[PDB]
């Protein structure tokens, strides 16, 4: 058994030469491996195959399922007797020692990673499984499809952007160091949740993101909302009881139409190259609308 020796966020692991079938415990690792055109053996799908971005679902075919992503069934994993494990680094610390007993195990940022981590996890899988220089070029066409997306997002940069969910009669900020904050960074935004501000906010933090109640929207008064539901819905009861509201009225991203509603699925779980290529392809669609 000859290895190839990589690091992940544990240290040193030693991924075998002959790993051919891969359990993905993320919706970015199966990206990962589809873009390397591997087809996952099992995936942590949270038993919702629609959770897997459709033209990296198509890729792929038929998987087994190996259940939720917070609780992955490890009775399932042992049963398909994988080559690899790749495992979050945040959600799955507790499990490792288990997930080594089946089979080797990377572990790496997708969840408490942003977008320049995500891209990393990537070229540590690319690397594993002796693919680096098919990475490299996979990266350097994501890279050019990204900054002509960029130049084709018509949208006046000096609006400042607030990415968030609903969440308890306000919404959820993702900052500017999360994921979504930081590739809007790469498209040439500015986030409204400065260091500053968010520094000044930061009594609001729930973990890694910053809960802003009505006042505060109002105070932050961001020109520009993307509003991150699933199915990319706006007619929740959470979400209409926030629309309803007298200060959600007078916000200056509601009154000039500055306000979208975009796909969670894609937007904050999937976190991949294809996914963040949609990304940017819906700003530019969006930017395009007659201006009215
Ligand atoms: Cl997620």
């Amino acid at each position: 058994a000859s290895t190839i020796s990589v690091k992940d966020e544990n240290g040193t692991v030693k991924v075998p030469k002959d790993a051919k079938r891969i359990v993905v415990l993320e919706y970015s690792f199966a990206d990962a491996l589809a873009a390397l055109d591997v087809k996952p053996v099992g995936i942590a799908d949270d038993g919702k195959k629609k959770r897997i971005i459709k033209p990296v679902r198509e890729k792929i075919g038929d998987y087994t399922s190996v259940g939720t992503r917070k609780q992955p069934n490890l009775e399932e994993i042992s049963k398909l007797k994988p080559d690899l494990i790749i495992a979050d680094s945040s959600r799955h610390k507790g499990i490792n020692k288990e997930l080594n007993k089946i089979a080797p195990t990377l572990s790496l940022k997708s969840f408490d990673g942003d977008y320049k981590q995500n891209i990393n996890s990537f070229k540590t899988i690319a690397k594993a499984l002796n693919k680096e220089k098919e990475g490299e070029k996979r990266l350097a066409e994501h890279d050019k499809l990204i900054n002509k997306y960029k130049d084709e997002i018509k949208f006046d940069r000096n609006q400042k952007v607030l990415p968030a969910v609903v969440a308890k009669a306000g919404l959820l900020a993702h900052p500017n160091y999360s994921y979504v904050g930081q590739f809007l960074n790469e498209l040439g935004f500015k986030n409204a949740l400065s260091d500053d501000v968010t520094k000044g906010l930061s009594k609001y933090l729930k973990g890694p993101y910053l809960q802003l109640d009505t006042e505060h929207l109002a105070d932050l008064n961001p020109e520009r909302m993307i509003i991150m539901t699933d199915h990319a819905k706006k007619d929740s009861a959470e979400f209409k009881k926030l629309q309803e509201d007298a200060t959600w009225k007078k916000l200056n991203a509601v009154k000039n139409n500055r306000v979208d509603i975009v796909d969670r699925d894609v937007w904050a779980r999937s976190r991949g190259l294809i996914s963040s290529e949609e990304m940017a392809k819906e700003l530019v669609e969006l930017s395009k609308k007659e201006q009215k």
